[PDB]
């Protein structure tokens, strides 16, 4: 930006790319020394990355924390500075090069382009003869001697004719030009390599420009372990069956460990972390073929349920994945061409629909896979029809809608949501409905998606990477808030945070319903109902449910995961027995409901119609709206249905009758 090039003081082609059309021959003064600003400011004005991208010294600026690599066109010519850069580029530890203090002289140069070009063996090939064509060459310590007569025989530094002899100078300072003459030949020997669009760079290079530090604590990247990172916590000693060095890879999960062979095969015994323990493990399949696609990152072609993380010789396997566990980039696909530019054409983003879910399901397919299922198709078995997950079609439902607006977009579009909270970020002091006059209901296109309510990227304390407390996330949308006593049937939407926490609002103190009537059931969460065993399908059983899911079962995409359709849970045996309860004593108690309401909303609009003003029949209307809205049949809160009921069964009987 133009601010580090205040900071800096440097050119912005120093740390930015610029156009052939721009560049300077040696003496020219091209336009990739002038100011960029001035001509492109109001004609094609420099906005990102994507016009302009990073050079190497922009990607080694970027990566050091915006401060400047050490360069050595400019910087104190050090030993220190000549190793850190010649250690850079070869990737030789900075220790090969041994103790440094002082700055660079002509031998110790030499020494260092000797380590960094890896030539030992090229300059143990001189003689004492080829040491003798030159005067002073015993003027140099023992280990720089033939090193600084290798170097000028290959032209890397140069020696002085005086008379009849030749001089080496060993002691002299290098010179600047010296310096840049040996980086150019480390340079030459270890060129930078553009990198292909489908090569991968790891997630430790990400987070060397992004930070993202908190990512490498989820559970995704580290799916896949070896032994050794696990030090002697894993007790092997105690495994009779096999030991560290028969292990491959280590599947890594929250309670348990796997084992992996040296074929690929899972083992006997798997580490139970509780309990602290191998137990009996019966996988034997062959984790590599069947299991890796998901586990892995890094490998040619779609990652996910569709992928292949190896290639087989014959009999033995060729691993063909670069990162073990999920990283960066089985998200946001490739990224070796973008960690070398920081170009965001070359990496997917929001405007490649990464939010989308598709990005989640290749690997949570929604079969044996959670969260998949939740935008799928279900035949719920004893109801005829089918009908998608309804978090899918949230948007297409405002989309369809006859007063469809971008209000509505709050609860129903998660590319709504997020450009809505970019605007409050950079315009503070605006409210949401003001963001709204910007963009038109069209511009969005996407509905709820897995992104809405996890983090792809943390772990905030919440479990399973939520962004909120289970109940808080599903009250922040099913909340009605603001209707009053007298709103009526056609008033009180998706009531179902003030139902279960049995709060309707101040107004209706005057019905005589306290402000706060205790849910029997309060000990549950949202989630106990609609997502037993982590399901997605959000539909609840009355105990049981049984539900064939049509996505899952007409997708050969899936594989062997094709024949697992079926889902069934019992949304009410954490707390009711699991025999007992049966769907016939669910049964009374929601016909029960169901009657009492229709009975208060058919003889509201047959025998009481018209008394319509009446603010003695809108109670009534209201009251038996909400269980209605609510649509629980009073699970949400038995105690405040009843309540609800009563007084709205009293209300009709208290209204001028005509
Ligand atoms: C998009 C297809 C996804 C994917 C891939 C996942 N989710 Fe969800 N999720 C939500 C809540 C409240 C929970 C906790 C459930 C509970 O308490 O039992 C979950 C759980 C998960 C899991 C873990 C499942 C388990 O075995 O316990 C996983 C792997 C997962 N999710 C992935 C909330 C939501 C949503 C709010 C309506 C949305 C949308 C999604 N999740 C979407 C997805
Ligand atoms: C290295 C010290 C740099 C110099 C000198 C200049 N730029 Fe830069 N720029 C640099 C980096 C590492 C980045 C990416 C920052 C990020 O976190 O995204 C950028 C970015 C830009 C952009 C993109 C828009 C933006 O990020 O605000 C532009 C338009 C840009 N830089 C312009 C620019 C100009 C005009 C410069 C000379 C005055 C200049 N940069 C110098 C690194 C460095
Ligand atoms: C006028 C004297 C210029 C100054 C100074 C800079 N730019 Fe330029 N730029 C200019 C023109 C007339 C054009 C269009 C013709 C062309 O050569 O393309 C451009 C184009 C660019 C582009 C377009 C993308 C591309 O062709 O690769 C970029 C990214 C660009 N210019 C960048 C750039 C930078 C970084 C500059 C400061 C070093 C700079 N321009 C100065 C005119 C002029
Ligand atoms: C410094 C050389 C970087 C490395 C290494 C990585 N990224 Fe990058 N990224 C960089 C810049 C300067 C930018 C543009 C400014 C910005 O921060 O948006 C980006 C952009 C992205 C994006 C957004 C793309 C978009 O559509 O807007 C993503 C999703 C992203 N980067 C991810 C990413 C990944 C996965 C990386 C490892 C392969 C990675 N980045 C490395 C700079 C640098
Ligand atoms: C394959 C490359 C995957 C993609 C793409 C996504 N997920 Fe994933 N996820 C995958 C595995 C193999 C695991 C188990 C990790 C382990 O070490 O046990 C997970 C885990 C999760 C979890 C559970 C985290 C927890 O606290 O237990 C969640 C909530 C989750 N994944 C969500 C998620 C989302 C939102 C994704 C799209 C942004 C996504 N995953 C992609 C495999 C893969
Ligand atoms: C799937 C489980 C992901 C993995 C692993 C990583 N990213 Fe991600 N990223 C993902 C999504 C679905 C999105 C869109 C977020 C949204 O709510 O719309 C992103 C976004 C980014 C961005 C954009 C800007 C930002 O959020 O800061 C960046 C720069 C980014 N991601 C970088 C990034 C890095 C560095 C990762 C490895 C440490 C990484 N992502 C993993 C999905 C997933
Ligand atoms: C992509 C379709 C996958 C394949 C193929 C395999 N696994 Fe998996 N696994 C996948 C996801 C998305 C998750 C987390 C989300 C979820 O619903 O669990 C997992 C999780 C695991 C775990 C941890 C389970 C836990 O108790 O938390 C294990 C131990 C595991 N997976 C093992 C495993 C084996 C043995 C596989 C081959 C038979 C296999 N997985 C394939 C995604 C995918
Ligand atoms: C969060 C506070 C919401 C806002 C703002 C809007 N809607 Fe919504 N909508 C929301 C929920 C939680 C539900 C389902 C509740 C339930 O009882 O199942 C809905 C549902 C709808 C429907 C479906 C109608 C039905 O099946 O009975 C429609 C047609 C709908 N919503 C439209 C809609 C419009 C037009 C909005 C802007 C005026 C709007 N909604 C805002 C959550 C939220
Ligand atoms: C806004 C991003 C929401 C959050 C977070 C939660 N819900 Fe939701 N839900 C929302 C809408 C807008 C709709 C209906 C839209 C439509 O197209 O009709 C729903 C739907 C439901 C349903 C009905 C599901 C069905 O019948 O298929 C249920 C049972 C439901 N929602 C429950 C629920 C739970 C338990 C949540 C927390 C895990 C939750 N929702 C969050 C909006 C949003
Ligand atoms: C068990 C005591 C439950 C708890 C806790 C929550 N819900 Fe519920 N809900 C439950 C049942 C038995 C039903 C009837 C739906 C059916 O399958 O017949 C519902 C209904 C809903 C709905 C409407 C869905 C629909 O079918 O149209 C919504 C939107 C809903 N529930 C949301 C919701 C919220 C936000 C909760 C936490 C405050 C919550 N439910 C808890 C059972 C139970
Ligand atoms: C633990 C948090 C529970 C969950 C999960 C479910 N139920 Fe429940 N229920 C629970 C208790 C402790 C009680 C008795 C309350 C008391 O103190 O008397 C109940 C009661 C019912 C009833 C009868 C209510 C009445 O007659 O007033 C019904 C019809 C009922 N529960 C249904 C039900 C269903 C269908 C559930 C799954 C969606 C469910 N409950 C879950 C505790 C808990
Ligand atoms: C739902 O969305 C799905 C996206 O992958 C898919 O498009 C699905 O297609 C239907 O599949 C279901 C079973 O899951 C039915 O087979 C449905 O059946 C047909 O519906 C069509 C027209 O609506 C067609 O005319 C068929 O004759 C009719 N069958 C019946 C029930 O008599 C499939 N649709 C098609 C186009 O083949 C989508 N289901 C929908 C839209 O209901
Ligand atoms: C290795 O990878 C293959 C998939 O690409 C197969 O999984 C193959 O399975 C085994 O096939 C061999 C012949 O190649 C035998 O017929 C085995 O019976 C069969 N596996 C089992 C246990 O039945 C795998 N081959 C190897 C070397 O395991
Ligand atoms: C439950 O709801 C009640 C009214 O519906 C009260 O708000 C009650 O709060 C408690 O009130 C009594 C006084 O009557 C005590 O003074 C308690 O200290 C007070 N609880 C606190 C500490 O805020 C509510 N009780 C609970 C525990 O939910
Ligand atoms: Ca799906």
């Amino acid at each position: 930006t133009e601010q580090y090039a205040k900071d800096t003081g440097k050119n912005c082609s120093y740390c930015h790319q610029v156009p052939a059309s721009h560049k300077s021959q040696p003496g020219q003064q091209g336009r990739d020394q002038m100011d960029c600003m001035a001509c492109h400011k109001a004609f094609m004005p420099l906005t990102s990355t994507a016009q302009i991208p990073l050079t190497e010294r922009g990607v080694l600026f970027m990566q050091n924390g915006k401060k400047l690599a050490v360069d050595l066109n400019y910087d104190p010519l050090t030993e220190a500075n000549v190793v850190k850069e010649f250690a850079r580029v070869s990737g030789l530890s900075e220790s090969a090069f041994g103790k440094v203090s002082g700055n660079i002289t002509k031998q110790r140069l030499a020494y260092f382009l000797m380590v960094a070009l890896k030539a030992q063996g090229e300059v143990a090939k001189v003689t004492a003869n080829d040491l003798k064509k030159y005067a002073d060459y015993t003027k140099a310590a023992s280990a720089n001697q033939k090193a600084l007569v290798w170097a000028v025989k290959k032209g890397y530094l140069s020696a002085r004719k005086a008379g009849s002899k030749l001089y080496l100078d060993p002691t002299a300072a290098a010179s600047r030009t010296e310096v840049v003459k040996a980086f150019n030949a480390v340079q030459a020997k270890y060129p930078r390599v553009l990198p292909a669009p489908t090569a991968y760079a790891g997630t430790k290079k990400c987070q060397s420009c992004h930070g993202f530090s908190k990512f490498s604590a989820t559970w995704h990247p580290n799916m896949v372990k070896t032994p050794d990172f696990f030090g002697s916590m894993l007790l092997w000693s105690l495994n009779d069956k096999f030991q560290a060095s028969d292990v491959r890879y280590v599947i890594n999960s929250p309670t348990e460990l796997l084992f992996v062979g040296k074929d690929y095969k899972y083992m006997p015994y798997a580490f139970d972390k509780a309990e602290n323990q191998w137990v009996a493990d019966s996988h034997t399949q062959n984790w590599l073929v069947s299991c890796a696609k998901c586990h892995v990152t890094g490998y040619p072609g779609p990652n996910g349920i569709t992928g292949t993380p190896y290639s087989v010789v014959g009999n033995t396997y060729k691993e063909l994945f670069t990162e073990p566990g999920i990283g960066c980039e089985a998200c946001h696909g490739p990224g070796a061409l973008h960690a070398a530019t920081g170009d965001p054409t070359k990496i997917l983003g929001e405007k490649d629909g990464i939010a989308a879910s598709a990005t989640c399901e290749k690997c949570h397919e929604g079969a044996h896979h959670r969260g998949g299922e939740y935008n799928d198709e279900y035949a719920i078995a004893g109801v005829s029809g089918t009908v998608y997950g309804k978090h899918g079609i949230s948007l297409q439902t405002i989309q369809k809608n006859s007063h469809g607006s971008v209000s509505c977009l709050e609860c129903h579009s998660q590319d709504y949501r997020t450009a809505l909270e970019d605007y409050l970020k950079a315009n503070p002091g605006k409210t949401a409905a003001d963001f709204n006059a910007t963009v038109k209901l069209s511009d969005f296109k996407l509905g709820i998606t897995c992104v809405t309510c996890h983090s792809p990227h943390s772990e905030k304390g919440y479990g399973k990477q939520l962004r909120k407390e289970p109940n808080e996330l599903c009250m922040e949308c099913h909340t009605g808030e603001g209707f009053t006593a007298t709103s009526g049937s056609k008033g009180v939407h998706h009531p179902q945070k003030e139902v279960f926490t049995g709060q309707l609002g101040a107004s209706f103190t005057a019905l005589g319903i306290p402000e706060k009537v205790y849910n029997p059931m309060g000990s549950a969460e949202c989630v106990t109902c609609h997502m037993p065993n982590g399901y997605h399908y959000f539909k609840v059983g009355k105990p049981t449910i049984s539900i064939d899911n049509l996505t899952i079962k007409n997708d050969s995409s899936l594989g062997s995961y094709q024949s697992r359709y079926k889902a069934s849970y019992n949304s009410c045996s954490v707390c009711h027995d699991a025999v007992g309860f049966d769907a016939n004593a669910v049964k009374a108690w929601t016909d029960k409901v169901d009657t009492r309401v229709n009975n208060i909303l058919n003889q509201l609009k047959t025998t009481y119609a018209a008394a319509y003003n009446d603010p003695n029949y809108k109670y009534a209307d209201t009251l038996a709206g909400i269980v209605a809205a609510d649509a629980s049949h009073g699970i949400h809160n038995t105690a405040l249905t009843e309540l609800l009921l009563d007084k709205a069964e009293y209300y009709l009987t208290q209204i001028p009758k005509q």
